[PDB]
């Protein structure tokens, strides 16, 4: 039942020629394939009908940096650095753009601290998914636009760490019920559908997004180093923040926030190969721009 032996992590370390390190004993040593589908289940429409992102002339005429940070351009902007933890709900569908749109407020939006409720989202929007059974990250970011989503203050996050339970009912009141619910809406939501040139214009222009991509057995063994599918079964699709891009030995990388908490990973950052489409993570690139 395991994902994970010492056998099959030698095996990783022998194909990956060390461009990256995987281990045996770590956060998922443990983890079962049951267990580990739990951190899958972000769905894709391939049809979408989403409109495509513009830049405008002086931003495509701007040059662009060799390595590029969020955290760096804004560093007066907490929510960027902060790494969730979905829980054994099947959410990053939802925990992934409430917390990009958390970061948008503070770069794009001029609210410099708020959080947005990814309990909210997964749980009041019936046609964005199933709640804890998966959803469309292009679903959640319509849903903002037409209808808005409360904060974390309002709806923390009910689920704790582990090593779960059913999606929460849709509540109109905060946990808090002395706490008044506000809720918060987009004007406009896009894809970046054109690759690596789309997604560092986007990053150093109007800070973090969503994309989703290829889980694999052999991501669970990640440590450190520049991801890329060697071995192991295909598991789904996930949904992640991308926050920057640089270059590591030699090695270009997206720097990419898991929300699988910070004892995974980079102090739960993901560093997966750029230029290729690896794991088909340039395929597909959801943003947005809050009303103001």
């Amino acid at each position: 039942a395991p994902v994970l032996t010492k056998t099959f992590v030698d095996r990783i370390n022998q194909l990956n020629g060390g461009m990256w390190k995987a281990v045996y004993n770590g956060k998922m040593q443990n983890i079962t394939f049951a267990e580990a589908k739990r951190l899958t289940g972000a769905w894709i429409q391939k049809t979408s009908s989403l409109p495509p992102v513009r830049f405008t002339e002086e931003q495509l005429r701007t040059e662009l940096p060799e390595s590029f940070d969020s955290a760096e351009k804004w560093p007066n902007c907490p929510t960027i650095r902060e790494i969730a933890d979905q829980s054994a709900c099947r959410a990053s569908w939802a925990v992934s753009t409430a917390s990009v749109i958390s970061d948008r407020y503070c770069t794009v939006g001029g609210v410099q601290q708020l959080r947005i409720s990814a309990a909210h989202l997964l749980s009041c929007c019936k046609q964005c998914g199933g709640g804890c059974k998966g959803g469309f990250p292009g679903f959640a970011w319509r849903y903002y636009v037409e209808y808005g989503i409360a904060s974390s203050y309002c709806q923390p996050y009910p689920f704790p760490h582990c090593e779960n339970f059913d999606t929460p009912k849709c509540q109109a009141t905060c946990t808090d019920k002395s706490i008044p619910l506000v809720k918060y809406r987009g004007s406009a939501t896009y894809l970046l559908l054109h690759g690596e040139e789309d997604y560092k214009r986007e990053l150093y222009f109007n800070g973090p997004f969503v994309a989703v991509f290829y889980v694999y057995t052999d991501l669970f063994a990640y440590k450190s180093g520049v991801y890329r599918h060697v071995d192991g079964d295909f598991l789904g699709g996930t949904a992640v923040k991308v926050v920057g891009w640089g270059k590591l030995n030699g090695t270009p990388y997206w720097k990419v926030a898991n929300t699988w908490d910070t004892d995974w990973g980079m102090d739960g950052y993901l560093l997966i190969l750029r230029g290729n489409n690896e794991c088909n993570i340039e395929h597909l690139g959801f943003a947005g721009t809050p009303e103001t």
